[PDB]
């Protein structure tokens, strides 16, 4: 169908948007003064904990380059999240019969 | 349509009430014993870190008028981006045929 | 109707759970090793704090009821938050026509 | 039904995940230099907090692993928790008469 394959892709995206996100996230912050979004391998885990918006405290951006990476990373899982409720929703709605 | 154009007006309703939000919470706050909301440039952080309700902890209000404000930032975020998940719920429903 | 009215009641019903949460939070945490949930308009801030799921880390329980008051006003968040997209999602459905 | 049964054994399925999620995150962690997913009555705490996506900062997993078993409760709370905003969408779908 579509909802149910529009949704299945749209995992396919965020996990290209975490990716692209930590490893953009760490050349944007290495440099400055701030917290350990200077390594790919802690940038990874700060990816899951935006997208999820777990948002712990043990790291996040303090660059204004940074932080953009961070709404994009944030929308990325809400956004994708929303599609896997309404792909669900609507195999629900598929029972009318 | 509806759905796909009540969204998309949505969203720009987001971005006001972000303006909006941390530039009144920056006066709220700003001459009290609290966290960085202190400055603009820190408040908008702020207002993205809350209506994605991520709140990494790095800021917050501590007074009462910064903390309605807050809620108001809260909802909007949980609002506006609920329409979005309702309008891609109905754009597939909208695939009954 | 039903989705438009059951919605605006579920709003009713989460301020309910928000102030028996704090006030039940205070007299749970107050007497014990803990973050300031000891006071009143501080459990309010918290209750606001948690059933967005924001969760800044400023305040939270360490007892062990403390921390059911939490789940108890967690999804009280979550659900009440959830009708609210449920019932905009039907308003974008009742658009078929 | 299905829409409102499935959600209800969802549910089920999620105190399993909470359970075997903090029960796993503790021999992952507790003996790294890590903080306190060292014991199961935190552990537990944890697991809710994360899993309502809340996320205090005051435990978090600092192991690759404990960090892996987190990605799971994360997404276990956000998919379930959308099934019963589903759920309750086509309850309100269900009165097109
Ligand atoms: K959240
Ligand atoms: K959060
Ligand atoms: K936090």
């Amino acid at each position: 169908a579509l909802h149910w394959r529009a949704a299945g892709a749209a995992t396919v995206l965020l996990v290209i948007v975490l990716l692209a996100g930590s490893y953009l996230a760490v050349l944007a912050e290495r440099g400055a003064p701030g917290a350990q979004l200077i390594t790919y391998p802690r940038a990874l885990w700060w990816s899951v904990e935006t997208a999820t918006t777990v948002g712990y405290g043990d790291l996040y951006p303090v660059t204004l380059w940074g932080r953009c990476v961070a709404v994009v990373v944030m929308v990325a899982g809400i956004t994708s999240f929303g599609l896997v409720t309404a792909a669900l929703a609507t195999w629900f709605v598929g029972r009318e019969q």
